[PDB]
This record gives C-alpha cells, sequence and structure tokens, in this order.
C-alpha cells in the first residue's frame, strides 16, 4: 500500500545517498537520517517548477509530480509518527522579513508537512542562524548543534527549510552492563582497538545472507515496531564489498529473510556523529539544477525574485548502549535570491534503524572506534 511504496522508495534513496557519502567521506563512521533528508527536500520541491521539480521528483524517488499528492503522502507518514512515545519529528520554515509565501506552498507546508513558520532577518545572519539552530537543538534534545552556519546566510537569503528527527528507545532485550567488557574490534588486518563490548544471549530474528557473504540481526525496541538491523560481513575486511552487494538487493528483501533463533550477540557500545554538506551528493544523484542560476523555485514566494538553493546541510548523532539507543538528525536547506548462533560485531558493519522492518529512519556504519 502507501506505506510500503513510500518505504521502498525511501530505502532506495537511502542506499543511493549512503553510497555517495561513503565515497565522499571514506574511513569515518557514517550516520544519517535518509527520512530527514527526503522530507526536507520534498518540502522544497513543493515550491519548484519545470526541470528543477522533475529532477527532485526523480532523484528523491517521489511517487507523484503533483505537489498536493506529494504532500499528502508525506502527511500520511508524519501523522503516524505523531502518536509515538519514541519518535519526534518536526518541520519548520524560516522566512526573510517582508517576504510572503505563496498561498499553496504555505498551506501544503502547514497542513500536510505540519510545518511551523517564523520570520527572521537573514541580513542579521548571526542572529538568524542562532534562531534556527536553537530551534533544532530544542527538537533534538540538544544533540544537533550549529546545524546552519551563519556564514551560509546573508541579506540575499530568503528562506530556510528544516526537518528535525529525534529517537529514544529502550531495547526489548537490554544488555547487562556487568557483562560488558573491553574486547577487540578489528579495524582491518593490521589494526585493532579495545572497546567496550556488550554481550547478550537471547532469541532474535536473524538471517544468513550467503549471497551477500554476510549475516543480519534485528534488535527490537521495547513497546514498538521499531528495530535496529545490523548487517555484518562474514570477513573482517568485508564491509566495502558488502556496501556494493547491498545495491543488488533491497532492505525489504533482507528483512523478509529474518527468522527467530537463539543468538550469542556481541555488540560495541558506541556513539557516532556525522555532518555533511549535501550539494555534491544531490548533484551526483542528478539533482543539479536546483543549485544553478537556472533553478526554478517560482512557487515559493509571492515575490518575483528568482531563487536557488545555496546550501543543504545534514547532521546526525547516535548513541548505542546497554539500555537502548538515542539518535537525532536534522536537515537544513537554504534558499537565496540569484547451540546459539554467534553474531559478533567485532569488525566493521552497517546498521539501519527501521520502522515496520522496511522504512529506514537512520542508516550508518561503524568502521572505526576509539580507545
Amino acid at each position: 500500500a502507501a506505506h510500503q511504496e513510500f518505504a521502498r522508495r525511501l530505502a532506495l534513496f537511502s542506499i543511493n545517498v549512503y553510497g555517495k557519502l561513503s565515497g565522499q567521506k571514506p574511513g569515518e563512521n557514517i550516520v544519517f537520517s535518509p527520512f530527514s533528508i527526503q522530507t526536507c527536500a520534498a518540502m522544497a520541491r513543493l515550491g519548484a517548477e519545470n526541470e528543477t521539480a522533475t529532477q527532485l521528483d526523480q532523484g528523491l524517488g517521489l511517487a507523484s509530480s503533483d505537489p498536493e499528492q506529494i504532500a499528502h503522502s508525506f502527511h500520511q507518514v508524519l501523522a503516524a509518527y505523531q502518536d509515538s512515545q519514541i519518535l519526534r519529528i518536526a518541520n519548520k520554515i524560516f522566512v526573510m522579513d517582508g517576504y510572503q509565501l505563496r498561498q499553496e506552498f504555505d498551506q501544503l507546508l502547514s497542513k500536510q508537512f505540519l510545518s511551523a513558520a517564523q520570520s527572521v532577518d537573514f541580513s542579521k545572519n548571526v542572529q538568524a542562524a542562532a534562531t534556527i539552530n536553537n530551534w533544532v537543538e530544542q527538537r533534538t534534545n540538544h544533540l544537533i548543534k550549529d546545524l546552519v552556519p551563519a556564514d551560509v546566510l546573508n541579506s540575499e537569503s530568503r528562506l530556510v527549510l528544516v526537518n528535525a528527527i529525534h529517537f529514544k528507545g529502550t531495547w526489548q532485550h537490554q544488555f547487562a552492563k556487568h557483562l560488558t567488557r573491553p574486547d577487540t574490534f578489528h579495524l582491518d588486518g593490521e589494526r585493532t582497538v579495545q572497546v567496550p563490548m556488550m554481550s547478550l544471549k537471547e532469541r532474535f530474528r536473524y538471517a544468513d545472507l550467503p549471497a551477500l557473504d554476510a549475516m543480519a540481526l534485528e534488535l527490537p525496541y521495547k513497546d514498538s515496531d521499531l528495530s535496529m538491523l545490523i548487517v555484518l560481513p562474514n570477513t573482517k575486511t568485508g564491509l566495502p564489498a558488502l556496501e556494493e552487494k547491498l545495491r543488488l538487493t533491497t532492505l525489504s528483501q533482507i528483512t523478509q529473510s529474518l527468522y527467530e533463533t537463539k543468538v550469542a550477540l556481541k555488540l560495541p557500545r558506541f556513539k557516532a556523529e556525522f555532518q555533511v554538506e549535501l550539494s555534491e551528493v544531490f548533484q551526483k544523484l542528478g539533482m543539479s539544477r536546483m543549485f544553478s542560476d537556472q533553478a526554478e523555485f517560482g512557487k515559493m514566494l509571492q515575490s518575483p525574485e528568482p531563487l536557488k538553493v545555496s546550501a543543504i546541510i545534514h547532521k546526525a548523532f547516535i548513541e548505542v548502549n546497554e539500555e537502548g539507543t538515542e539518535a537525532a538528525a536534522a536537515t537544513g536547506m537554504a534558499v537565496r535570491r540569484k547451540e546459539p548462533i554467534e553474531f559478533f560485531a567485532d569488525h566493521p558493519f552497517t546498521y539501519v534503524l527501521v520502522h515496520q522492518k522496511d522504512l529506514p529512519l537512520f542508516w550508518g556504519s561503524v568502521v572505526r572506534l576509539e580507545e
């Protein structure tokens, strides 16, 4: 249905972005919220026209070229997440003093994307960035700071679109802290580090993935249909090969493979933070016109001023420990006038924080750990 299609399109967008990020920022732990990125960009699409809009439709994987339909489909997902004890999602638009949104854009953002709105003076760009970034902090339990630098805002800025997402869940099956001990995490064939390694024997949904030379495990969050999917290469140095093989399948095909079994799990206690300016990723996914002097965003403002995207920034944070997971992310877009089975995660792996086994909220990799 609608959820499954939305999820499928988002999963493909996710692996698309992940591949470009891995290439742009090699050797570091990736974490991002594809949901946050797709939602923020879809909000911008509502104000786009012509080839600019078509590129966004195709690069984001939207199911319609009709702004009303696109908005309705995001509303279905957002409205579901309003009634949650674990998840909080928030949208807001920040608009230059004296500029008015077009009626349709305004109504779709407010009613379908549940977006708030505030007028700001971008010519006072230090002040405007503080307003934006303080709001993001409030929406992410202070985990995402300084999202939009003052230096990307100026008197030519006209609006900033922001999506924020915050997650705090408890494991259905928590780890016992007294079992956590320093243990070896293999960075590669020449390098290892000692890290706090959590240990738990329990029944989990599991899949052997021989076609991907990997194995997967699902860790559910308590009182929810949310979970963490871990995909673990069979070889210590296998993650780059696995990241390529993932493109040959889908998240839903992976999770459909899972079955409950007794597992001896080892998993590092870890935190990761990641930040990226996404313009190059978008260009590489075929969404270049939005940054150019040919950008078409004539449906955003009543003003006849031509507009383009000057920056897209994403930041994310995740903390995994014995009790559960806390994660957060935000995306800002600035627009301007022109017997047990062993599952030992002791070498690099990829993970996905998923809703209903098929909709990715967060996606990351652990390739290195300190201390």
